[PDB]
């Protein structure tokens, strides 16, 4: 056949060929000799100028300019720009495109269907972490919008050579706190252990409940981050209760609506954004499979498993897949009746096996990374699991980085 | 470079050096990542190198690395290539050469188990009948009425100026898949092509859900022939659910013996392209992909139902409780027949203690995380958190393309 990696579904004996990977300018971490798509992390002058000039183009193809005297004319102001000052800046529209195209781009994140649906929140004239704050709040009550969610981002001044960056410490803009105990456990999310205790060194007074927000910590260009509490009716939970099980909703357990991300990095056309938090809606297997279920997170399948009345001292009884379908059936109802935005495992994959078949067409193919995509509960379930996938990084893109302090 | 490999669970973190050991390339490049892919879309001194590295492997393994009987089984292997282009194996090189290749088997979840292998030398095997009483020997020894024992039969190399032996089946033992003129079909639709192979040489097919298929065993530059198993020879385990009593209605069932029949296995550059291995099942892989796979035997709807759940939205979550519920029938009911199985906890488990062991033992361990992590309750087992390196290492198992 052709000479691009031919991808079958297994399911269904279809073939197509991804011929996209070839406009990948950024290799991964896989070689000829070793795989390497496991692994969680893989670990300027001319080079920003040809990052510039292929982002430039990007955007002149997708509003059908390419080649145009508009297109030649911004790619020599471009030039210019960086010729004098070692920068550049972008339009507002080549923001708007940039932003969504990185989210297109992302291949661990299964909800692309929507990637074109995107409000691009423009906060480059921001110049306090008082005025980051402000801008965040607004994101989030824009996003929440009472539970009928609406996926966004906020965009704060990019890198600049010589000044320190705009940094929003926080992993994401709602977290609860973990608390480190006497004992050697913890009370809370033990994710978030390290910033919680960061938190507190810079003047937070902690609460020690097991679903404590933590406030943000806000750090403006050559500052030390400040700290701001959330107002509480700015975040939206969702109080989990189980349809049948009448004493689930005795447990206490709750979950926040609004999945932000505020700790990576959005570059476009070289230019890096690293504070530029962006939020969605949830899949129910990340509440109630990972959040809830990892034995490094809230682990609470063996409480949910004795009051299910199972047999927790036998791998055999499939006590643990039992009480986790209860308990992502539980976060599924209570948002459900909350009328807070959630989607189901079955019924993202389902809208992801359609994404595909969109960018194939658009396109020519899809990055993305299967051991992500594919939930973590009833994987052979769901369409995705039967279908191979070539993963490889596009620019724009969100980029993991390094944690600030 | 040596990659870094996390445990995302308990923070650890190992170094796999095992991978220069690699000697062969796998799909993956710098620019993509091809690892989610089923199959690889791809003279003397070759063949000579792959055998004197095997060679040293064995002498190693026997702490014998450097004496006079390495040496002298070196120069044999180089006289032999040399003379004629080819060599043979001791039987004790073949029986190390076989466990090795399960050992080194990325997409293997059982491999804690490597070290205990029954091999059967089949090599003075001259024709198709003779194959036959060869693998109904090997049924017997493997299922041991419902003891289950692991087992390799390795049947005559590949030679240059000739035909390969080969097991036309997949597996040894296989349901039958019929093709119904409306498209629909009555059994396994993963064997509806070896289904009409089987009648096309003159077997008289059957018509239910389950027939056990015959074998076609081929023998070099013949015609494959057709070999029924005695059904005494085949173990099978009826399906019930410990407390839904409706579920045995459904009339399922499933054979006890995973036997694979269609992989070569090379060993030193040599090549037995007929060298069917069995050891027991996982219970996913029946629970969930052979009865649930939309294009297996599809029962999740049919299963629903009778739970009386409610099927007409994904988020009433029917299909995972459904498939909960087969995956405890199936090892309720293996469970009950005295038929070995393991469920997918213990078998994980038994994987990271797997990885340990061989971390010490060869400073790695190649594994497809893919395959590895379970079709259902990925994130539930240890394996879904562990960071693994894929690579091929020689003995190996491959794939190979059916012959007809
Ligand atoms: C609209 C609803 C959305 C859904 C249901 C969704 C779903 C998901 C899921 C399930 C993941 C994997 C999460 C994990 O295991 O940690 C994820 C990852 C991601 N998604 Fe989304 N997504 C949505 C919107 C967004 C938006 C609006 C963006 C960016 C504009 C985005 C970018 C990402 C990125 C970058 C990742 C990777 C995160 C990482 O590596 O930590 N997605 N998505
Ligand atoms: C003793 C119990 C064993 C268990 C529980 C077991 C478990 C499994 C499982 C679950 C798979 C994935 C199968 C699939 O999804 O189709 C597998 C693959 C495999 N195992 Fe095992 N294994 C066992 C013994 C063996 C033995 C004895 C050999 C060889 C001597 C072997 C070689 C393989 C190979 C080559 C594969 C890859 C097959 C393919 O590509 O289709 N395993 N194992
Ligand atoms: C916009 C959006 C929507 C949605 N439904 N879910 C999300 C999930 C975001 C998220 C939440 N919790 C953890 C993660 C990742 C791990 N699963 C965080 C992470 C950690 C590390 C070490 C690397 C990495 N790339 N990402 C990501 C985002
Ligand atoms: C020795 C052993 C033990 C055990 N528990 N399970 C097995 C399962 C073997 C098996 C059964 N049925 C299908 C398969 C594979 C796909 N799941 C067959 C296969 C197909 C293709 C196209 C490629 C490939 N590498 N392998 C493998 C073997
Ligand atoms: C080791 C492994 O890569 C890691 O546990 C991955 C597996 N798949 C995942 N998939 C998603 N969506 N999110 C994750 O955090 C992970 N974790
Ligand atoms: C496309 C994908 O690689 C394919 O569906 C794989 C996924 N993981 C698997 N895992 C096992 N153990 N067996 C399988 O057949 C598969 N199929
Ligand atoms: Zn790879």
């Amino acid at each position: 056949g052709p000479k691009f990696p031919r991808v079958k579904n297994w399911e269904l004996g279809s073939i197509t060929y991804d011929t996209l990977c070839a406009q990948s300018q950024q290799d991964g971490p896989c070689t000829p000799r070793r795989c390497l798509g496991s692994l969680v992390l893989p670990r300027p002058a001319e080079q920003l100028l040809s990052q510039a000039r292929d982002f430039i183009n990007q955007y002149y193809s997708s509003i059908k300019r390419s080649g145009s005297q508009a297109h030649e004319e911004r790619l020599q102001e471009v030039e210019a720009e960086v010729a004098s000052t070692g920068t550049y800046h972008l339009r507002e529209s080549e923001l708007v495109f940039g932003a969504k195209q990185a989210w297109r781009n992302a291949p661990r994140c299964v909800g692309r269907i929507q990637w074109g649906k995107l409000q691009v929140f423009d906060a480059r004239d921001c110049s306090s972490a008082q005025e980051m704050f402000t801008y965040i709040c607004n994101h989030i009550k824009y996003a929440t919008n009472r539970g009928n969610l609406r996926s966004a981002i906020t965009v704060f001044p990019q890198r600049a050579p010589g000044r320190g960056d705009f940094r929003i410490w926080n992993s994401q803009l709602v977290r609860y706190a973990g608390y480190r105990q006497q004992d050697g456990s913890v009370r809370g999310d033990p994710a978030n252990v390290e910033i919680t205790e960061l938190c507190i060194q810079h003047g937070w007074t902690p609460g020690n409940g097991r679903f404590d927000v933590l406030p943000l910590l806000l750090q403006a260009p050559d500052e030390a981050p400040e700290l701001f509490v959330l107002p509480p009716e700015l975040v939206l939970e969702v109080p989990l209760e189980h349809p049948t099980l009448e004493w689930f909703a005795a447990l206490g357990l709750r979950w926040y609506a609004l999945p932000a991300v505020s700790n990576m990095l959005l570059e476009i056309g070289g230019l890096e954004f690293s504070a530029a938090p962006f939020s969605g809606w949830y899949m129910s297997t990340e509440i109630g499979t990972r959040n809830l279920c990892d034995p490094h997170r809230y682990n609470i399948l063996e409480d949910v498993a004795v009051c299910m009345d199972l047999d927790t001292r036998t791998t055999s009884s499939l006590w643990k897949d039992k009480a986790a379908v209860e308990i992502n059936l539980a976060v599924l109802h209570s948002f459900q009746l909350a009328k807070v935005t959630i989607v189901d495992h079955h019924a993202a994959t389902v809208s992801f096996m359609k994404h595909l078949d969109n960018e194939q067409k658009a396109r020519g193919g899809c990055p993305a990374d299967w051991a992500w995509i594919v939930p973590p509960i009833s994987g052979s379930l769901t369409p995705v699991f039967h279908q191979e996938m070539v993963n490889y990084i596009l620019s724009p893109a969100f980029r993991y980085q390094p944690d600030p302090w």
